[PDB]
């Protein structure tokens, strides 16, 4: 129980790519948060970042706004999305402001997770231990119509502001990853004590 920090630290190392982990550690230390003392926060950041990459790498985009999968596009001579999560927050805000300026659109008040070059919209991603619909409308309160929302729960429910933002195979990649993580956390008795994103 007091070893829950070390158990979560170890879990993180065994369940995520080194690249994912290093970014999350860096963002916590920007908030002057010790990952060793706030392991729940480190886990949540890792999952969030991994989901954003799972959404962004799924398709690529050409000059005229046509999308391709990685296989379809290879050799033709960018990722459909700019990933704003995963970098220091000062650099993140530079990116969001540049993207808005480049495209002649408003700059959202809050920091986005992704930017979709196809629709020219910012996207917020959320992962909840609770009901996705609840979290969705909680974010809507603050965000309004400034961004699209993609909310996923560990319990396989989800809520999307734009249903065409994910095919059923992309949804299945995200949700299956979350289901697998919850099963493992449950087996380690780490699930009940995890503080989800929706309570931060
Ligand atoms: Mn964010
Ligand atoms: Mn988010």
């Amino acid at each position: 129980a007091m070893g829950s920090g070390m158990a979560m630290d170890t879990f993180i190392t065994r369940n995520f790519q080194t690249t994912i982990i290093q970014k999350a550690k860096n963002t916590m230390a920007e908030f002057s948060e010790d990952p060793e003392l706030q392991p729940a926060m480190l886990f949540n950041t890792c999952v969030h970042l991994e989901v954003c990459y799972v959404i962004s790498d799924m398709n690529f985009l050409d000059e005229e706004g046509k999308s391709y999968t990685a296989l379809e596009g290879q050799g033709k001579e960018r990722p459909q999305y700019e990933v704003i999560e995963g970098m220091p927050r000062t650099i993140a805000w530079m990116v969001q402001r540049s993207l808005a300026q480049e495209h002649g659109i408003e700059t959202p008040k809050y920091l986005a997770d992704l930017f979709d070059y196809k629709t020219k919209r910012f996207i917020e991603v959320g992962i909840t231990k609770g009901l996705a619909d609840d979290y969705f409308w909680k974010k809507k309160e603050k965000l309004g119509n400034s961004m699209e929302l993609m909310i996923f729960s560990y319990n396989q429910d989800y809520s999307l502001s734009n249903e065409s933002s994910l095919d059923e195979e992309g949804k299945g990649r995200v949700l299956s990853r979350l289901t697998e993580l919850q099963a493992e956390l449950s087996l380690k008795n780490l699930w009940q004590v995890l503080i989800g994103e929706e309570d931060v």
